DNA sequence: ACGACAGATAATTTGTCACTGTACACTACGCCTTTTGTGGAGATGTCTAATATCTACGTTTTAACAGTGGCCTTATTAAATGACTTCTCAACCTTCAC
C-alpha cells in the first residue's frame, strides 16, 4: 500500500519526535527515545493534547534514523589495487611510491 | 471490453503488556615527549677623563768685569842720595946752600 512506512500520527508529532532525539543526541547528550517519549507525554499535557504518541510508535519513528545512524559504522573502504600506488601527505601532494 | 458506482476486505499503523538482555559492579583526561619564548646570572669585553709625571720651554736675575770718561799744573834753584862722563897719574937739570 501507498501508506507502508508512513505514520498516522501526522506531520506535527512526526517532526516533534525526530526533532526532540535529533537535539538529544547532539554534543555527548544521549537522550534515547524513552526519554523523547517522556518529553511526548509532557509535551502533549502541556500542549492539552488528549492523545499523545505511545513509545512503541516513538520507537518506530526513530527506527529508520537510528538504522542510517548505525549504517555509517560499516561503510567499507575499496583500498588501493595492483602495482601502482602513493601516499596521501598533508602537504597535499601524493607522494607516489 | 473495460472500468466505473457504493461498499468489502487485506493490509497498514496505534496501542497493550509479558518478556528479556543488559549494565550497575568505577576505572581516561592522563603519561610522556618536544619546542620555545622569557628570564638570571656571570665571565668577558669596552674605553675614557684626570691627576698626575717629567722633562722642557726657555725666561729672569747676578755678579763679574770690561770699556768709556773725568781728573791729575808747571818752571827754577839749592840740598841729599845713587849713577854716568871727562881729565890727570913727568923727569932731568940747575942753583944755592955746609
Amino acid at each position: 500500500r501507498a501508506d507502508k512506512g508512513k505514520h498516522r500520527i501526522g506531520e506535527f508529532w512526526e517532526n516533534f519526535i525526530t526533532k526532540t532525539y535529533k537535539e538529544g543526541n547532539k554534543g555527548s547528550k544521549r537522550m534515547t527515545p524513552k526519554q523523547v517519549a517522556l518529553r511526548v507525554e509532557a509535551k502533549a499535557r502541556e500542549l492539552k493534547d488528549s492523545k499523545p504518541p505511545n513509545y512503541k510508535t516513538v520507537l518506530r519513528v526513530l527506527a529508520p534514523i537510528l538504522e542510517k545512524q548505525q549504517k555509517a559504522k560499516s561503510i567499507r573502504s575499496p583500498g588501493w589495487r595492483g602495482t601502482t600506488l602513493s601516499v596521501k601527505t598533508r602537504e597535499g601532494k601524493d607522494l607516489s611510491v
